[PDB]
């Protein structure tokens, strides 16, 4: 057989729909200014990065030496010597975060996982999947974790080994949980650093903060144990993917052997995407530190523009420090559909993703928020 | 920046390595005879199938209506009315199986997961991740679950709600756990069908058995609760992917709400690959039932050829019914490297994947097994 006429039509219509909507995104963190055209040809091959990219595989069609270099870039970016690091290119921020929490769970099998009300909905999936003890913590108006509530809940639960789910760039508000304060305050309770775990969900901001003048704490020199990043968010990718980076010591200290059945490796999947490593590899070797910094200055300037524009009219719009997420009150159903917006907590936002080369699509969105605030 | 000379070299070398090794695979189940060239162009777009494909998403660049049709094909293929089915195109057989066991765990939170010694190593990951009660069961020489040991362990544990991990096509031996016998024998213990769960790991054989004259039990009419399939195995895919199909009743009966944080959907990931649905869609609409049957007759004839060839010399080589996995004793280190072979239990195998248009690469492999058996 070959594709019927009806089914070639369906694909060809979808092409036109994609071409039409290629740059629709104003409301979500996925940046659409990427060109991986030189990699399309590799869709000829059954590539499979099953297993650890640091070990041999008889499945010859793999991109391990590309994955190795991506993990070198991220180890350097996040200030962990490569040889002390462990991680891999995953199927997304969720898998990365799932790995981080799993590692924490295996180090502290009775530790409570603490997470703010502004934590990404994916954490409900991770908590149910992993059968991990969890405790909701309050949020500041900001979207940052209520530090005082966190410490008060830790003391109350008499928790010896807290597992901190640290939001580095909240979905709704672009808040960054202060890990310097969290560690000082837990220290002040007489819990030693070696006796607890901090995982950074940096899905979006993990590829913002390294390119900014005054970064909050987010990396290994700032005391995190593991971090997750979404490849399709700030960098841009046709296919969702993630990076997870953890401490080799932590990954070695855990044992994924069952009665009679081993896993040869510490990965949390089987067969792995070998194309998203190539894609994350061309992204990271075709952009310098200075190029990434320009993209992020443009995204920040544009967020600033959007705040002023809404502030100069009668709208309470605000943006956290080093954020490209601009928050304003939820407008009517007509507006949040027409512009394809994430809405929540009587707030909506827009995100100055790098495919906004100019301020026009943003400006059109604001004007419609103003018209609707009358 | 642009790619340096050193880095364009690396990519271009890898192209030559892929072209060289495109069809290397004799030892693994991934079939490499696929042509998705008409889809390469869609790598222009940030497609993301985040959420359930049956519900609306304001993330416009998604392939939901393609995913819907793939799940229609699989519901029909596996003999479950579409409206009684739930599932999605996943990141692989592992995610699919993880979902199946999760569903079983949420229905029977104290059920033991029973699995044979021939169960795929991925099940150790699923069991540790999911903190599920598990019990190893013995294997027959065949690679089938020791049915008598299973029933004896169930009675002994006084298990009221067993969770059967049914291997439909063992990795090493191509064994198929008989689900007719399992259900009759557990019935004989006075456990009612509604009070336990059976998940089919059909990673390879899930797209063999539907195209064969005398299929073993594997589908919803044969009494399974859920099934997983690897898209990159029998069908063929440049990127690993999976299908999971479950009963809507089972998926509705479970609740992925945490304190304050919901998940809008029952999927076990966040951002989802929207390209592998398109790929599984062209596979399934560009091959008829008769085309898939020819590919599988050719793979079976070729497995039969390989058995005879090794049997006519002094080699104990065998292949289970409806299998394309040919088992023979482990040859020396020189052979299993040179041919990129999975080895285990003093046995190795070869797999008659559909990119073996002729018997030559197979014949070369046998001849080297014979030379080495002297």
């Amino acid at each position: 057989m070959t594709l019927s006429i009806e089914n070639q039509n369906k694909l060809d219509e979808f092409w036109a729909y994609c071409v039409k909507n290629q740059y629709f995104n104003i409301g979500y963190p996925e940046s659409a200014d990427f060109d991986y055209t030189i990699l399309e040809r590799f869709m000829r091959f059954s590539i499979n990065n099953c297993g650890d990219w640091a070990e041999y595989s008889n499945y010859l069609l793999n991109s391990f030496d590309f994955e190795k270099e991506v993990m070198e870039y991220f180890a350097d970016l996040f200030k962990i010597p490569f040889e002390d690091s462990w991680g891999y290119v995953t199927n997304g921020g969720t898998e990365s975060n799932m790995f981080g929490v799993y590692l924490g769970r295996e180090l502290f099998p009775d530790g409570t996982l603490y997470y703010s009300k502004d934590t990404h909905y994916s954490v409900a999936k991770i908590v149910k999947l992993l059968r991990i003890k969890s405790q909701l913590v309050d949020s500041l108006p900001n979207g940052e974790i209520d530090y005082d509530d966190l410490i008060s809940k830790i003391k109350q639960d008499d928790e010896k080994h807290p597992i901190i789910f640290a939001n580095i760039g909240t979905t709704v508000r672009g808040a960054i949980d202060d890990i310097s304060k969290i560690q000082a305050m837990i220290g002040e309770l007489g819990i030693k650093r070696e006796d607890y775990y901090i995982h950074a969900d940096a899905a979006l901001s993990g590829m913002i903060l390294p390119f900014v003048d005054e970064p909050q704490g987010f990396n290994f020199a700032d005391g995190i144990d593991s971090i997750g990043v979404s490849g399709h968010k700030m960098i841009g990718s046709p296919i969702p993917c993630g990076i997870v980076v953890a401490k080799k010591r932590n990954v070695d200290a855990i044992s994924v052997e069952i009665d009679y059945i081993s896993a040869h490796d510490k990965t949390i999947t089987g067969s792995r995407n070998g194309h998203t490593p190539l894609m994350m590899w061309v992204a990271v070797k075709s952009h310098s530190h200075a190029d990434f910094k320009r993209r992020i200055n443009r995204s920040l300037d544009l967020a600033q523009h959007a705040v002023q524009r809404l502030q100069t009219a009668g709208i309470n719009a605000w943006c956290n420090k080093n954020s490209i997420t601009v928050v304003f009150p939820c407008p009517s159903e007509a507006v949040w559909k027409k512009h394809c917006l994430a809405t929540s907590g009587g707030q909506a936002h827009l995100i100055t993703t790098a495919h906004h080369l100019d301020a026009s699509k943003v400006d059109a969105l604001i004007d419609d928020v103003i018209k609707d605030a009358n």
